[PDB]
């Protein structure tokens, strides 16, 4: 069954330095985008789906049999503290449906 890893429990980042939020998936099945939040709340952040001028992805995407989802986030301010979600989405209609999210990974700001 689809796993969705995120290894780093917490990463500690200077303000103005950039910050790397690690993600595998174990599977490409079921089929559909990966997306990231900050918090896990009703009314959690998107921080970046397959746009934000300061994310990137550290893998490239356009690549078949990818399973990287890590992302990296440029100069990082107290504003970006909190606790960071990879979330796996299963295809659907209307629309992509919430199959599986990671444990987070909490990004504290020096």
């Amino acid at each position: 069954e689809l796993q969705v890893i995120q290894p780093d429990k917490s990463i500690s980042v200077a303000a103005g330095e950039s910050a790397t939020l690690h993600c595998t998936v174990t599977s490409l099945i079921p089929v559909g985008p990966i997306q990231w939040f900050r918090g896990a709340g009703p009314g959690r952040e998107l921080i970046y789906n397959q746009h934000f001028p300061r994310v990137t992805t550290v893998s490239d995407l356009t690549k078949r049999n990818n399973m990287d989802f890590s992302i990296r986030i440029s100069n990082i301010t107290p504003a970006d503290a909190g606790t960071y979600y990879c979330v796996k989405f299963r295809k659907g209609s209307p629309d992509h449906v919430e199959f599986k999210s990671g444990a987070g990974t909490e990004l504290s700001v020096r």
